[PDB]
This record gives structure tokens, C-alpha cells and sequence, in this order.
């Protein structure tokens, strides 16, 4: 059928929640800054992998991209920030992020935040974005809420 899916992206707040339950939830003061990463099977919605990239810190996205490219195509995809996602999310993850379809990845700036759904191999299912107004502020939280189709047989 489908997976009602909620993806939480703010300053201080992330989480993920699917078929009401939380899956993932980080709201600890100085800790778990980045892009959270949450893999689900796409026939029944069980999680098969949370991994948080902090981004902000070099390195953190070529461990993002070796990751991503051992995730299957059929796997629902699921990524927010936390606080800070950009300063370090270099071309080559951008170029990933984008080849995955999504709009706001490739483009994600200093505090912006972002929640992103979709099939590993496409299609993007949901998508949302706030762009950060000023370098002493965060972009606005966004609440993302998606019906992703599930496999069957
Ligand atoms: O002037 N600057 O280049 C500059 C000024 C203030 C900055 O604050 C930091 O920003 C990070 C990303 O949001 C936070 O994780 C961290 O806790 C702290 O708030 C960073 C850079």
C-alpha cells in the first residue's frame, strides 16, 4: 500500500517518523549536527539504516557518498539536517544528491534546512527547503509529510 512518512528538519530538532512512530529523533543540544540519513525497505517500511554525516566537518560527506552507493535502488531514502549541512558537502556528494533527483540537496546552503523522501533509484516522492535569510540565522523549520507507495509480491 503506502508508508505515511513525516521528516523533521530544523536548527535544533530532527526527526523521522513512519506510519506514526518515530524512527529517529534527535534533539540533543550539541550533538547530531548534520544530514541524517534513514534507508527503509520498500516493501514493508523497516528501517534498515540511520547514519547522521556531519557535514559542516570535512570528510563527513565522502563517508555520505560510500554509503549512499552501497544503499540498493529500490530502498526509500529518507535525509534532514540538523543545524548545519552545507559548509562541507563538497561536489561530489552534490553531484550524488542530485543524481538521486533531488532539488534542494545540490543547492543546500550555510543553515538551510531539509527534509528529502524518495526511491534510492528515483523517483523523489517529497521534498522541502528553507533557505537560511542571514549567516547568524537558520532557515526555518520544515515539517515534510509524504505517502510513499510500498512494493508488493
Ligand atoms: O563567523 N563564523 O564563520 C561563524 C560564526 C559562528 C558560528 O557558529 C557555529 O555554527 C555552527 C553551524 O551552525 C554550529 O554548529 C556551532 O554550534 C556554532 O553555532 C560558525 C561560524
Amino acid at each position: 500500500r503506502v508508508l505515511d512518512v513525516e521528516v523533521y528538519s530544523s536548527r535544533s530538532k530532527v526527526y523521522v517518523a513512519v506510519d506514526g512512530t518515530t524512527v529517529l529523533e534527535d534533539e540533543a543540544r550539541e550533538q547530531g549536527r548534520g544530514i541524517h540519513v534513514i534507508v527503509l525497505n520498500q516493501a514493508t517500511g523497516h528501517v534498515m539504516a540511520k547514519r547522521v554525516f556531519d557535514t559542516y566537518s570535512p570528510h563527513e560527506d565522502e563517508a555520505m557518498v560510500l554509503f549512499l552507493n552501497m544503499v540498493a535502488p529500490g530502498r526509500v531514502l529518507i535525509c534532514t539536517v540538523k543545524d548545519e549541512g552545507s559548509f562541507h558537502l563538497k561536489d561530489t556528494a552534490k553531484a550524488l544528491l542530485r543524481s538521486l533527483g533531488s532539488q534542494a540537496g545540490p543547492a543546500l546552503g550555510w543553515r538551510d534546512t531539509w527534509a528529502f523522501v524518495g526511491r534510492k533509484g528515483g523517483p523523489v516522492f517529497g521534498e522541502k527547503h528553507s533557505k537560511s535569510p542571514a549567516l547568524s540565522s537558520w532557515g526555518d523549520p520544515v515539517l515534510l509529510k509524504t505517502d510513499v507507495p510500498l512494493s508488493s509480491a
